[PDB]
């Protein structure tokens, strides 16, 4: 089945092969970035909180030499609630450490319960990351599984594009609903006005579906959508699938 595997091999390659159990080791990272570079196609990133960056910049970058995929960091995660002091102290210390892409939490929460006073703390909150993060990925969680509404998750994704992250990442996967089809419909729907409005932004503009994504027909299900609708650009988070893919492909 070459058609599967081709598929499979270019998917591998969009992923954020994701370890966030928060109790885990550096044997649990270890296994991760060994599965991220095991055979052939390399993983996008490897994604993990912030206090196992430095083990994987040093430990991992000299046992890999080299090391391709990314780190990815996640922030503020996953409840989106610290003070914008505390982000920023973190993000500095994460960038130190050998972070390359931070995929951050906004304040849903307070959308949620007081939504312009929240949009415009998202809209801050991004923007100051951002200013840590010249030439380097920003990703930013909105969390749809719990703003829900096609009216949040718009008027989110504007207010964290007006702050200038450079991807919307659907979900943090620690909360009981993820990425749907609908709701990243609304993402795509959100970027293609801030665009409109924004033409220099045109093609700088990312989607990154994560959260219950464990098999390659639904990651496929979703590029598709981002490449009929939207269009690196194109991330799938997953702490499985690339496991699963690499059985695939073998």
């Amino acid at each position: 089945n070459y058609t599967e595997k081709f598929a499979a091999w270019s998917v591998i390659c969009l992923t954020d092969h994701t370890f966030l159990d928060e109790n885990g080791t550096e044997d649990d990272i270890r296994e991760l970035c060994n599965e991220s570079v095991k055979t052939c196609p390399f993983a996008a990133a490897v994604c993990v909180y912030p206090k196992f960056v430095k083990f994987i910049n040093e430990k991992i970058k000299q046992e890999i030499n080299p090391f391709k995929p990314k780190i990815a960091c996640v922030i503020n995660f996953p409840y989106g609630t610290d003070s914008m002091e505390k982000v920023l102290n973190d993000t500095e210390k994460a960038l130190d450490d050998g972070a390359d892409e931070i995929d951050l939490v906004i304040n849903y929460k307070k959308i949620i319960e007081n939504t312009d006073e929240g949009l415009k703390e998202a809209t801050k909150l991004t923007q100051s990351v951002k200013k840590l993060l010249t030439n380097k990925i920003l990703k930013v969680i909105i969390e749809v599984g719990e703003l829900k509404t096609e009216d949040l998750i718009i008027k989110t994704t504007l207010a964290v594009l007006n702050g200038n992250a450079d991807f919307i990442k659907t979900s943090t996967g620690k909360v009981q609903i993820n990425a749907t089809p609908s709701s990243v419909e609304y993402i795509i729907k959100a970027i293609k006005e801030y665009i409109k409005n924004n033409p220099e932004k045109n093609n700088k503009i990312g989607l990154k579906v994560s959260g219950g994504i464990s098999d390659l027909n639904t990651a496929s299900h979703y590029i598709l959508l981002a490449r009929r609708f939207l269009s690196d650009n194109f991330r799938i988070g997953s702490s499985s699938l690339v496991i699963k893919l690499r059985k695939v492909i073998s």
